[PDB]
């Protein structure tokens, strides 16, 4: 029993994790079999980055310029490759520690593990959600970029994020691995505005139900309503609408737990209304939606991985 | 910037664990060079653990009837030894994963990572503290016994906690790597009672200071106050008191901060005495108590390791 945010074993991420260097600039990136990928700002310097023209700034850049560490062994770079916002730094070497591994891009409200790398050196690792707004909430120092996040389907890691950017408001943007950003952030340092920030009504559906696995009971209300009713109060708490696809979604926890997901939404919407009252739910004053669905049953049963 | 509940990443660990069975029990076993360590309570069926005599059912098992997996490799047990309540399975290769080790017998309110397994196999990570109690606040499952917590001091891995039993109260109690148990707690199904669990005052102090230098500065106040007449107050809501060791552990963030460790306390008091209000710290609606202040410092800083 018990819950807990957890975040996937990092072991095959980080045989991953390298140094890359261009120039001063020191930043992280992921080398899978013979190509390193990292984010292509790492060819800028501090005043580049204001208004850079990478064509024009990868052009002076040649393949003996960028030097690529891994602990105290240095890769040859033999090719690079611009793709989008992502740099491809072909070395001469494969990778041996190379994971049967997969390039997914996620929908916002999914969640994924970060592995925080400094200098190429895994740092920690913690699990976290994109944000409806395409946007992280994060913990990312100077030199962390090129930090990847990713998921662990059983012996297949998925990478999904490119750590790139801090914004001024202190939330963090990135890319896919194919260099697209999430959401509508350029690398480049000017004031750029984030949507916004919604919260996932499916995730905290999802969480209510693992409190009732786990035993907190007291918010299961005495009323129901209707999946039109409950979108209504969902969209002035700036709660993201509810669909029938995540009513199917949900659709094993209400089975584990006998109680209907419609009868569910009405307990949240009373939370919504009315709050929480000095009370709390798995430990928490605060209504939790970083857990999704497929989590929450990773966890309740138990699955294991390579 | 931000602030999250990092974990230590776990690459180190996963190749470490391994499947254990005694009979039909399975649960996950560390190998670490030519010795296997586990609960001893793997001897155990559910009839024995209500009283079990561990002396009388280790002499009926010999050597021939433990099976220890990992992966699709067996390993085979050549003898075994129990120290206190763990058992040492010595096998006959030493596991080429061995990395550089210690044993460590943490105190109450240190923080370490757990990795949570089941067959032998890892699922997932997770942050956490010791409550001063002895008791931990996880998310294990059925066969996630000898599941293992550590720290990693850049390049050795501490052991310190192995996980061993849930309480009928659904709290998790284990012992270090030696055996000794972690409180006043014993290997068998029957009711047992942890102590009144206090707040790790020290922790919340250093988090306070970690949402100062994230730019959360509200709780700032205008008082100040004594190491005498703040014990005073902590001791009402259940907090432990703070001594001056925990001042001079707090003396960096300080630092850094410029604010001292004295008016900190004086913020806090006022925050427990009038409460929170409706708004929040580094995203909690509660004081939070598992970072140590050594954490803050890790993740302010971005200490990295082997």
């Amino acid at each position: 029993s018990g819950f807990r945010k957890m975040a996937f074993p990092s072991g095959k991420v980080e045989g991953c994790m390298v140094q890359v260097t261009c120039g001063t600039t020191t930043l992280n990136g992921l080398w899978l079999d013979d190509v390193v990928y990292c984010p292509r700002h790492v060819i800028c310097t501090s005043e580049d980055m204001l208004n850079p023209n990478y064509e024009d700034l990868l052009i002076r850049k040649s393949n003996h310029n960028f030097l690529v560490q891994a602990g105290n062994v240095q890769l040859r770079v033999i090719g690079h490759s611009m793709q989008n916002c992502v740099l491809k730094l072909k070395v001469d070497t494969a990778n041996p520690k190379t994971p049967k591994y997969k390039f997914v891009r996620i929908q916002p409200g999914q969640t994924f593990s970060v592995l925080a790398c400094y200098n190429g050196s895994p740092s920690g690792v913690y699990q976290c959600a994109m944000r409806p707004n395409f946007t992280i909430k994060g913990s990312f120092l100077n030199g962390s970029c090129g930090s990847v996040g990713f998921n662990i389907d059983y012996d297949c890691v998925s990478f999904c994020y490119m750590h790139h950017m801090e914004l001024p408001t202190g939330v963090h943007a990135g890319t896919d691995l194919e260099g697209n950003f999430y959401g509508p952030f350029v690398d480049r340092q000017t004031a750029q505005a984030a949507g916004t920030d919604t919260t996932i009504t499916v995730n905290v559906l999802a969480w209510l139900y693992a409190a009732v696995i786990n035993g907190d009971r007291w918010f299961l209300n005495r009323f129901t309503t209707t999946l039109n009713d409950f979108n209504l109060v969902a969209m002035k708490y700036n709660y993201e609408p509810l669909t029938q696809d995540h009513v199917d979604i949900l659709g094993p926890l209400s089975a584990q737990t006998g109680i209907a997901v419609l009868d569910m939404c009405a307990s949240l919407k009373e939370l919504l209304q009315n709050g929480m009252n000095g009370r709390t739910i798995l430990g928490s004053a605060l209504l939790e939606d970083e857990f999704t669905p497929f989590d929450v049953v990773r966890q309740c049963s138990g699955v294991t991985f390579q």
